């Protein structure tokens, strides 16, 4: 019993972490076979971040002024490219701890592990997910930018975040391994928005089907209701459309529990209309969207790596 | 910015971590040096973990009844001992990758990072708090006993928990890793109790901290109030009572923040009087108690290893 948020472990991915040093900047970077990882603002001053030419910055820079440093060791960086808004740096050496590895987009409403990491160090693991609006709700500070997101299957590491940014409003954002933001955001020091968010309503079923296996039953209620029906109602309290794509993804949640998904959705319906009454799911007042219904079974049947 | 819930990197102690069966059972162990530790329970079958004498049971055994794995290697076992309610399986060989480690007898109210595993392989990670009555709210499944809880201290891992039990409530408990349990609990399948919980006053304040850091601050009010007068709320509320150990301790954090241990007891005074009427605090529609000070200030400064 018991439900918390879980991060994958994170040994793999410690292995790969490294520190950048572009004259005064330093931030983390990801060491996989001959080649580093890193945000390109990397080669920024504190004046050049406002509105920064980075094709006109990195021509201004050869092999020589990249210090990547992995533990007290030294790497010799060999060659320099710039794709999208990351640096892959070539370094004489392969990391012998390259593990079996792979670089995903991710879609909204996934999730994945974040190795937050200061001067190529790892610091801490937490869950974040991917929010509608391609903002993540992270915990990052000055020299954050280089940490990781990742996923594990058994034995190989994908990953697909690498950190760049903090919204005015303390979200976060941050590209793919190939440096593609995702959301529209830019790296350039300015006020930028991200969407109106909603609520991932998948996720919510799969947590009130967590809620259900760990015992937590009161909101079960004997009515039941169509798709068309919720969804109107979804829609009203800024909740993603239900899809049968979606329907069928919490299908193995609904064989292990013995409740359809519809009779679980007029679970969700009442309590949209009605509040919680001051009661708790899992020990939370509120309904929660961060975890995936493979989340909820990897937790609730106990996947290993 | 950002605060979320953060466990140690994993990856010093996924190394550590190996399968021990004996008979039909198989559950985790932990391998430092030529050391395996495991709960004593593995020797029991199904009808022994009732009312088992361990002694009786573990005389019935001999080295070769001990199969230890570690990923698709053997290790042989050469000796056997019980302490307490662990197990000591002395092997033929010392773990490569023990790390610097040492054991502690955790305190209520102290934190950890828990690396759940089955089979010897992990799972996943999360932190913890030891609840007052000795208890801890995991998430655990069949198999996940010999999963343990740790800090880490630069490169030094402190091992304070090893998983036992799971209580009828669904909460959990076990033993330091000299296998004397936390709280009143023994290893055997009966139904035990644990005591009334309390809530950890120093660590709702730490939170609160952690809240005005991220600015979150509409509790904050300009009343101030005495340490009798606040503890005679907490009282009523079942909250910890607040020492003058408890405020030095937060003293880096009223440091930081510029808000004076008293000042913010008036906030949680208020807080607790009134609720927080369908308001939110970092994202938690109720007042959270498993961030102790240090978790806050490692995480809203940044401390790596
Ligand atoms: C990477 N090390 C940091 C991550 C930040 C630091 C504080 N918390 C984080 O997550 N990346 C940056 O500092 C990037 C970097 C310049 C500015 N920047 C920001 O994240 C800034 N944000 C904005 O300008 C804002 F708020 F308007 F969105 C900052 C104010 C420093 C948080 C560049 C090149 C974008
Ligand atoms: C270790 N592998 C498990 C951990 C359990 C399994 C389910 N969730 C967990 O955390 N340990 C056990 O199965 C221990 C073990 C026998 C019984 N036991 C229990 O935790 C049982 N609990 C009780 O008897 C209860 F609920 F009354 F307290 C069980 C019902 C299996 C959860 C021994 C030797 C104590």
């Amino acid at each position: 019993s018991g439900f918390r948020k879980m991060a994958f472990p994170s040994g793999k991915v410690e292995g790969c972490m490294v520190q950048v040093t572009c004259g005064t900047t330093t931030l983390n970077g990801l060491w996989l076979d001959d080649v580093v990882y890193c945000p390109r603002h990397v080669i920024c001053t504190s004046e050049d971040m406002l509105n920064p030419n980075y094709e006109d910055l990195l021509i201004r820079k050869s092999n020589h002024n990249f210090l990547v440093q992995a533990g007290n060791v030294q790497l010799r960086v060999i060659g320099h490219s710039m794709q999208n808004c990351v640096l892959k740096l070539k370094v004489d050496t392969a990391n012998p701890k390259t593990p079996k590895y792979k670089f995903v987009r991710i879609q909204p409403g996934q999730t994945f592990s974040v190795l937050a990491c200061y001067n190529g160090s790892p610091s801490g693991v937490y869950q974040c997910a991917m929010r509608p609006n391609f903002t993540i709700k992270g915990s990052f500070l000055n020299g954050s930018c280089g940490s990781v997101g990742f996923n594990i299957d058994y034995d190989c590491v994908s990953f697909c975040y690498m950190h760049h940014y903090e919204l005015p409003t303390g979200v976060h954002a941050g590209t793919d391994l190939e440096g593609n933001f995702y959301g529209p955001f830019v790296d350039r020091q300015t006020a930028q928005a991200a969407g109106t968010d909603t609520t991932i309503t998948v996720n919510v079923l799969a947590w009130l089907y967590a809620a259900v296996i760990n015992g937590d039953r009161w909101f079960l209620n004997r009515f039941t209701t169509t798709l068309n029906d919720f969804n109107l109602v979804a829609m009203k309290y800024n909740y993603e459309p239900l899809t049968q794509d979606h329907v069928d993804i919490l299908g193995p949640l609904s064989a292990q529990t013995g409740i359809a998904v519809l009779d679980m959705c007029a679970s969700l319906k009442e309590l949209l209309q009605n509040g919680m009454n001051g009661r708790t799911i899992l020990g939370s007042a509120l309904l929660e969207d961060e975890f995936t219904p493979f989340d909820v079974v990897r937790q609730c049947s106990g996947v290993t790596f």
